[PDB]
């Protein structure tokens, strides 16, 4: 074990200090490093079980047993005395930065994964660049540095989110006391958006002075893996060159898909343009039921919109289905129309968007429901969420053997590993891997950390908490129903459920018996939770703790000793009663 | 182990069945019980591992070692043709209702406690009686079932503090493109005060309902102990009686504390009367710095209030001070006045309550800092929120032999009985107890499951976590910083910091670098979560659910491991790496 780990980690690392805490000649060395701005690795071996196994091992590298010990890509490069000699005779950042490559690692992509995995191996001393290129939409939409999550996703999503909300506290207000005409009160889109931007536009920036601050080159240039360790790059004027890298992560995510139906490309809209679109969407259809569909349609909705989801089939294809009905419910009685199996057939144009008064166009929208019925219906906007997709042709040569699934996603091994061994992929384009912003930096930070400061450490990816910002929130950890029993057979669930009502509903006169919860337990495994599901306010806020109790192997009866928190929404969690076997309703 | 448990549980039990789930003749017991409306509490044996040893043991108290065995105040009544010859012959209402005294059980205080106690005795048969009575406060106000909370505390304090959050999501509404016209909107005291008795007197009706419905007596009526069985009770028209209890649960909770000073009773208010008073309190003096006083001032700030809090010394003695001085500097920042080493020496009279105009009357505060500097000034309402102490010289005759410690609190085991060994005390008047909600109904329910339906269970009263709802709101669970470096020395304490901001503020233009967490580790015991600690939005809802993950013995490893949800405030503790040793900034 200790063999080949030491194997790979000098192999691998672009440079690294091999040390024990209470040393004199490390610390020399370090302080040495350190003055001559050289950024490395260091393993404390008095800091591992197994490091004296590991100081005898290191002779195979080096001759010597002692420490410390100094590598560079592979090679060792001296004690103490010869790292100081080096450094005396102005021959130190010559041997530290000789490489075969150009980089010791080249990030093709510029999001969530890609910039946590290339800010952290230049923690290291690998020599990273990341490269960044964010091809327009097909109206033209583009943007800056920090991927989907930053741009187009999570961040503008969940502002507008908020948006949305704050039209519900303008009416709770009132009942708690707050003297306002709300017939006077509206909403302004495009100073939404503006703030919106304003706030992207400053992550955009912060991204790249962060890139700088950690001397990662950052190149605004569409990447192509051409060969194992060769990448074509295309700048803004088209010109283009080959730079070379030792180890290469693929982390260029993915983009929305079009339906294949006329008119589609030509007018429809995606979430690509809707966070930063100069005029207000007005009259809605959001055609699909992903979560990004829903939460599109409920913040439009809440911010005075006319909207309208087309459903295929159901809500939430994936996620906990009586959950998926609750969300969708929700947002039905709350104002947003759902057009049931139906499917769209043709968009045509009625009215060009006016570019000068900032108002959208018209659309008409020509379908048919499973029963045969024709929908023809005028929209203003249209919002096609009918998922993502890898574009891996854009960015890697087929002859360079790195292996994609059926769905155009990297297959990879337990350490992001592709089928070309110095090729990783990460975040998005990592087949079967959860498709969120916080799992591609942690994959990013933890591969970074394996390949250049000798850890160990595999990124989980089981149990990975969710939360759909949807008008009501939800929030999931772990198995849906349906899963759990399809795994373990239904004589082996329990499942303890309960309706609740925050307290802050109560004065607001909102819904009883909406807000709901359940953990999904496995009878034979010490009612072990398998699942936990909430819809609520701030569902993310409650369900993250969870996640890491859930991760410890939390049972039923953890939740019971534990104390709740009055008055709070998460509390309920703690004396949860009501199986769904026994029949009694879980209404509060 | 198996004999005590059963001897107790035969002899505490108001009326039990021992039965097994795979027994014909225990469901025909059942079915008899169910249709005569008997409640009773089950064992079934074959769920439990000892079981078979139990079985045996039975026949120590009714010669025979079958099953079922049915069992009424510590007497064996029959086995299976037994009950059904009772129900037969119209013998079994008389033989379960057979009792040396009125009651199983005399809960004395009807507030979280005692109602959770008396609810949970009911349902396994024990004939319960509960007594509230709620003495006036000095001006006069008074309030109906419920207790503390319900009426005077966590409900209407959330609920004003809510409305205080509201004030801020009006200004922040702006931001996110809502057209309002902010210099004229006001609030109105008396509307919030209207709404939130509305819900209060809902909860009181609730809990009546609630008590008929589980067949439990209510007696609106001063309760006081007189001897281990017998309770005097005065009812409204001062009319003395006694009735008879088997056991007896104190729950009489505290009241608002007074200084000694001239005019403070006769002048001053205290919680009791803020949450239902029919004035605005005006321009605010809060005397006092714990977590009641600053939740006052907080939200009478936000809803306008020119507010003063008095400070003698520190703010939320007991809780971890760094957080401490973080959550006053916010109030501070946002408007709350501090008169810092200022103690009060009178309040006089200016100005009595207008009854009629519901406006407030004046006062002129008289004191003087540490410094020698005379303090003098005129405030509207003078709010005293300076502790609260038990009153059970009103509830308990010094003969009846039930010590209290010098505080007035009764001094408990473990399972919360008295000296008294029939005579239970649970909540705030327990001893050594975390002083909340949520604990005193955890207590209550845990000692009523091991009286009458023979449970195990104690009340873990450790790791309980808390929040004080402040203006920014502050969330934590386990030690301060201050108490682990204590307990076991500054050498053996990990702590990991840092600053937060929500995305929420990011639009709305509020502050960098004050949202605050922190988790407090031992370095000897594999980075063991100590402490967790937030200052930040919707604390209690960050907070809950890593109280599971503590019970259960989280490490630093458990947090890191865990995946982030995005975008959320809590995912911050899932990436925490700036140690407070290595003197690293904190700040994002
Ligand atoms: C509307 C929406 C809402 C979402 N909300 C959430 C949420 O609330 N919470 C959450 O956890 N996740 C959310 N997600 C998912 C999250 O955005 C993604 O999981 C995350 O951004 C994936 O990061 P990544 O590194 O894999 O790829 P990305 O962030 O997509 O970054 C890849 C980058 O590489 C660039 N690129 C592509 N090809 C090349 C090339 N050939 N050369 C150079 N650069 C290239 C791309 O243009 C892009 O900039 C949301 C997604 C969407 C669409
Ligand atoms: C302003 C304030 C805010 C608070 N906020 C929170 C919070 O946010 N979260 C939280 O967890 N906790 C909070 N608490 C604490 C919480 O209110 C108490 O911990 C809880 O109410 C204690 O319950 P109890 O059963 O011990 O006593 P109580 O709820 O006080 O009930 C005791 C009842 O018995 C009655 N009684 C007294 N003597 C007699 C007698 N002789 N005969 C008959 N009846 C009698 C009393 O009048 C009272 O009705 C707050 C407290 C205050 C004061």
């Amino acid at each position: 074990g200790t063999s080949q780990w030491l194997r790979k980690t000098v192999d691998s690392a672009a440079v690294i200090l091999f040390s024990k805490t209470t040393c004199p000649y490390c610390k020399k060395v370090k302080d040495v490093l350190a003055e001559a701005k050289i950024k490395h690795a260091t393993i404390e071996l008095d800091q591992l079980s197994n490091g004296s196994a590991i100081q005898k091992c290191l002779a195979s590298f080096s001759k010597i047993e002692t420490v410390p010990q100094m590598f560079v890509r592979g090679k060792f490069i001296g004690d103490s005395q010869t790292v100081l000699k080096y450094y005396s005779n102005d021959e130190l950042a010559g041997i530290v930065n000789e490489s075969k490559y150009d980089y010791d690692l080249i990030v093709i992509g510029g999001g969530s994964g890609g910039l946590a995995a290339g800010k952290e191996a230049a923690k290291y001393g690998a020599k990273t660049a990341v490269l960044d290129y964010v091809e327009p939409t097909p109206i033209g939409t583009t943007w800056g540095l920090g991927g989907t999550c930053v741009n187009v996703g999570c961040i503008p999503k969940k502002l507008m989110h908020q948006a949305g909300l704050l039209s519900h506290a303008l009416e709770d207000a009132e009942h708690f006391g707050w003297s306002l005409d709300r017939s006077k009160i509206s909403h302004n889109w495009s100073t939404m958006v503006e703030g919106v931007q304003s706030h992207i536009g400053s992550l955009n920036w912060g991204y790249k002075v962060a890139l700088r601050d950690n001397q990662v080159t950052y190149l605004n240039a569409k990447g192509r893996l051409i060969s194992p360790h060769e990448v074509q790059i295309t700048d803004k004027n088209q010109k283009v060159s080959t730079i070379t890298g030792n180890k290469i992560i693929l982390a260029t995510g993915e983009r929305p898909k079009y339906p294949e139906i006329p008119g589609a490309v030509e007018y429809g809209i995606t979430s690509d343009d809707l966070f930063s679109l100069p005029y207000f969407p007005g009259k809605t259809l959001v055609i699909g039921a992903s979560y990004v569909a829903l939460e599109c349609a409920g913040f439009l909705a809440s911010l005075g919109g006319d909207v309208t989801v087309m459903v295929r089939s159901i809500l939430l294809r994936g996620f906990d289905q009586q959950m998926a009905e609750k969300v969708g419910d929700y947002m039905e009685n709350h104002g947003v129309k759902f057009a049931k199996l139906c499917v769209p057939d043709e968009i045509k144009q009625l009215k060009v968007v006016d570019t000068e008064n900032n108002k959208p166009g018209l659309l008409l929208v020509k379908g048919h429901y499973t029963d045969g019925k024709k929908f023809e219906e005028e929209f203003e906007t249209v919002i096609f969420a009918v998922g993502r997709e890898p574009q891996l042709s854009k960015v890697l040569c087929e002859t360079v053997g790195v292996k994609l699934d059926k769905n155009g996603r990297v297959v990879c091994t337990d350490d992001e590993q592709t089928t070309v061994s110095n090729v990783y992929a990460i975040g998005d384009i990592n087949a079967g891997k959860p498709q969120l912003t916080p799992v591609a930096i942690q994959a990013g930070r933890y591969l970074a950390r394996r390949l250049f400061a000798g850890a160990t450490e595999l990124t989980d990816y089981s149990n990975v908490a969710t939360t759909v910002f949807t008008p009501l929130e939800y929030g999931a950890c772990g198995l849906s129903e349906e899963d759990a029993i399809e795994k373990y057979g239904d004589k082996d669930i329990e499942v303890y459920h309960s309706n609740f009502k925050p307290l802050e509903w109560t004065v607001a006169h909102r819904e009883d018996n909406v807000c709901y919860m359940k953990l999904v337990c496995r009878k034979s495994d010490n009612m072990r939770v398998l699942g936990l599901h909430v819809l609520g306010p701030n569902a993310g806020e409650i369900t993250q703790g969870y996640a890491v109790a859930i991760k410890m192997g939390a049972t039923k009866a953890d939740f019971d000793r534990t104390i709740g928190i009055h008055p709070t929404c998460s509390e309920t969690f703690t004396t949860l009663h009501v199986t769904k076997k026994s029949g009694v309703s879980p209404i509060v």
